[PDB]
């Protein structure tokens, strides 16, 4: 085993190139693409139209022109983006423009990995050590930020926790407590399935507001409330359900422990609290780290919940996965009773 001349090239350009995903994200930012295919095509016009430096945008666009990202201005041909480059376009179906957005949540997060010997040697995340706060609270002080990060998550589309819903039997339940029920989506796919069973969701100010206009829109303000609050501290009420909807996955072993520990203690008694949650080998390990350093989670596999899950009074009744044609990953929900 010896390092050949391609080995060390594939280090320098990609594995260990920094410098390159950083002009990839300013190319986006400053929608590069889009001014060149609206006929700028000058650099001095395209500096104009980007309010940048005109030399440090030259030396950028040399560089993204090297990666083949753009082509001509030869020195004298007409700038414009390669077949590649086209990715960055505002309307292209791959939103590739928007997920490297530095106004963007994702891309915004995603320069906390500059922390990223510290969240190896903590574990915890990086997020809070660059912007002030942690990722969720940052985004509901911030509704760039929170609606940016939304419209890239499929959870966001119309029908999106249709499949869960009809998996489950709402028939019998009286009362839904959604710990961190975001802007409210499966609670108002439960209260239409069944039309008289009462809502409470508990968020932060910012998915706070939103879910209201959800629940309002939808013809359920009379039954479901909303509540602002910290799933840290006691909930503010109990009920027969308590449900935890893509909310395990944002926090480490210890932080899904409190936040189950503070559903319990919730939980009604004979009450049952739900778990929703859940190239081919990249891009999991991938979302693996951006869940690590932005927010300090990671997806567990079905018996790494379960026995979080019964370090905190839990036994498990029932699972279910299943696929959804809406969602592009199979989701799962994770039945469980007090042991006590
Ligand atoms: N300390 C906290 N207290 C209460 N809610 C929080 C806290 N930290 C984060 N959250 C919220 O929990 C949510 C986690 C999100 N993945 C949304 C989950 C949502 N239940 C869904 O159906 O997708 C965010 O919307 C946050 O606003």
């Amino acid at each position: 085993l010896e390092p050949t001349d391609q080995d060390l090239d594939v280090l320098l350009k990609n594995l260990g190139n920094l410098v390159t995903p950083m002009a990839l994200r300013v190319a986006a930012t400053l929608r590069l693409v889009d001014h060149l295919l609206a006929g700028a095509d000058t650099l001095a016009g395209l500096a104009d139209r980007t309010d940048t430096h005109p030399q440090a945008l030259s030396r950028l666009v040399r560089h993204l022109t090297v990666v083949g990202v753009l082509e001509g201005g030869e020195k004298g041909r007409p700038l414009r983006p390669t077949r590649l480059g086209m990715l960055l376009a505002d309307g292209h179906p791959a939103q590739q423009r928007a997920w490297l957005d530095l106004n963007g949540a994702v891309s915004h997060a995603d320069l906390a990995f500059t922390g990223l010997l510290d969240v190896v040697r903590t574990g915890r995340p990086a997020y809070a050590g660059r912007y002030g706060r942690p990722f969720w609270e940052d985004l509901s002080a911030d509704v760039a930020l929170a609606d940016s990060f939304d419209a890239l998550m499929s959870c966001d589309e119309d029908l999106a926790y249709e499949a869960p819903a009809d998996a489950y039997d709402w028939s019998a339940v009286r009362h839904v407590l959604d710990v961190g029920g975001g802007n409210g989506g499966m609670l108002a796919a439960i209260a239409l399935r069944a039309p008289h069973l009462r809502g409470t969701l508990v968020e932060l100010a910012g998915p706070a507001e939103r879910a209201r206009r959800r629940f309002a829109d939808a013809g359920l303000a009379d039954r479901v409330t909303v509540a602002e609050g910290d799933f840290f501290k006691p909930l503010p009420v109990t009920a027969d359900v308590v449900l935890l909807s893509f909310v395990l996955l944002n926090w480490s072993d210890e932080d899904a422990l409190t936040i189950l520990r503070g559903c319990v203690r919730a939980l009604e008694p004979g009450g049952r609290l739900l778990v929703l949650d859940r190239a081919d080998r990249f891009f999991s390990t991938l979302l693996d780290l951006r869940m690590l350093t932005f927010m300090g989670g990671r997806v567990r596999t079905r018996d790494e919940v379960v026995d979080l899950a019964g370090s905190a009074g839990l036994a498990l009744a029932s699972e279910r996965t299943s696929g959804s044609t809406t969602l592009p990953f199979d989701f799962s929900i994770l039945e469980f009773t007090a042991v006590s």
